[PDB]
C-alpha cells in the first residue's frame, strides 16, 4: 500500500506514536518519507547481506527474521515480511521497541539526516487528526 502523507499520519496516532518516547508525530512521518516514500512493500538490500523491510525500513540484522540473514536476531519475533503489510501494526509496534533502545530516532539514519533538527510538524499540517 502507498499511503498518503495524512491517511499515514492517521494511522500512526492510532497506534500510539504520536510523543512516543518523546517524538512528535510529525518525526514519525517525515522518517516515513525518506525511508520508503509511505509504501509498504519497500525493500532494500544491505552490503552486510541484511536487508531493510517496510514503511519504517526495519533491519533483519538485529529486529526480524527473513531466512537469510546469517547469525543475525529477531528482536521484535517476528518475519520480516510481516513489516511489508497494508496493516502498519507490525511496523509499529517493532518500531516501539527499537525507538526505545538507547539511541532513540538516531537509528533511522534517513531521520537522522533528513528530519532531525527540521520543522517537523510541516509534515502533519493540513490533516485532521
Ligand atoms: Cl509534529
Ligand atoms: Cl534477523
Ligand atoms: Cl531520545
Amino acid at each position: 500500500k502507498v499511503f498518503g502523507r495524512c491517511e499515514l499520519a492517521a494511522a500512526m496516532k492510532r497506534h500510539g506514536l504520536d510523543n512516543y518516547r518523546g517524538y512528535s508525530l510529525g518525526n514519525w512521518v517525515c522518517a516515513a518519507k525518506f525511508e520508503s516514500n509511505f509504501n509498504t512493500q519497500a525493500t532494500n538490500r544491505n552490503t552486510d547481506g541484511s536487508t531493510d523491510y517496510g514503511i519504517l525500513q526495519i533491519n533483519s540484522r538485529w529486529w526480524c527474521n527473513d531466512g537469510r540473514t546469517p547469525g543475525s536476531r529477531n528482536l521484535c519475533n517476528i518475519p520480516c515480511s510481516a513489516l511489508l503489510s497494508s496493516d502498519i501494526t507490525a511496523s509499529v509496534n517493532c518500531a516501539k521497541k527499537i525507538v526505545s533502545d538507547g539511541n532513540g530516532m538516531n537509528a533511522w539514519v534517513a531521520w537522522r539526516n533528513r528530519c532531525k533538527g527540521t520543522d517537523v510538524q510541516a509534515w502533519i499540517r493540513g490533516c485532521r487528526l
